[PDB]
């Protein structure tokens, strides 16, 4: 009687476990909605960070030793610049900071995270007063350097001040996942118990 | 079987009847505090 009446006691920790199971089936929903949202804004970040690395050493390194950078090539070359916390505005710091060969590693590592507001609203004026820039002459024929990571400049904004839309987001799918996923170990645990 | 897991239900309405009997205590208490005013004033008024 007693056991019986035990597993009913650990089938009311599951039925704990079940209104937060509840909670759990609440879910889906938010990830379905926020990775809506990823599908939209991170694939032609993913397809910038593959062209970087299909970038080639030649198309680089010719370039960075021309005597006069072309208009296009400056105006999206110091706001990359803007991102790696070097804020300049001159060639040469352009030139340093492209000599090193530490520079084929980050052209992936930099993340949309780390943009300050300040910094993002700056870059939007400086898109308003290059809109004909970037993409275009991209297209033209600027370099083919540049292309990657031009495409690669001119995104990262899209995600930032619409990922602080998602952070609230996320960090309610935090809690969320963190309740149930600690309910549905206890769910397993449950299980195995009963 | 089913009736001892009945058993068990029953009893958890049984401790439930007992939260309300510890609920109790503070009853006689303030009956009692209630009754010693009453002792106080209302026996003169039965005297009269």
């Amino acid at each position: 009687v007693k056991d019986q009446q035990e597993a009913e006691k650990k089938k009311v920790m599951s039925q704990e476990i079940q209104e937060q199971l509840h909670k759990q089936q609440e879910v889906i929903a938010d990830k379905q909605m926020s990775v809506k949202e990823d599908l939209d804004k991170v694939e032609p970040a993913v397809i910038e960070a593959q062209n970087a690395v299909k970038s080639i050493k030649k198309q680089h390194l010719v370039e960075v030793r021309s005597m006069a950078n072309p208009p296009a090539a400056v105006k999206l070359a110091l706001e990359s610049i803007c991102l790696l916390l070097g804020e300049s505005t001159t060639d040469w710091k352009q030139i340093r900071s492209i000599i090193m060969r530490e520079n084929f590693i980050p052209t992936i590592v930099n993340f949309s995270a780390e943009e300050i507001s300040d910094a993002i609203r700056e870059k939007m004026k400086k898109n308003y007063m290059s809109n004909p820039s970037y993409n275009y002459e991209i297209v033209n024929r600027a370099s083919l350097a540049c292309g990657p990571m031009v495409k690669w400049a001119i995104a990262q904004l899209n995600y930032a001040d619409m990922l602080k839309r998602v952070e609230p987001l996320r960090n309610e799918l935090q809690k969320l996942e963190d309740d149930a996923k600690d309910n549905q170990q206890k769910a397993n645990e449950v299980e195995q118990m009963i």
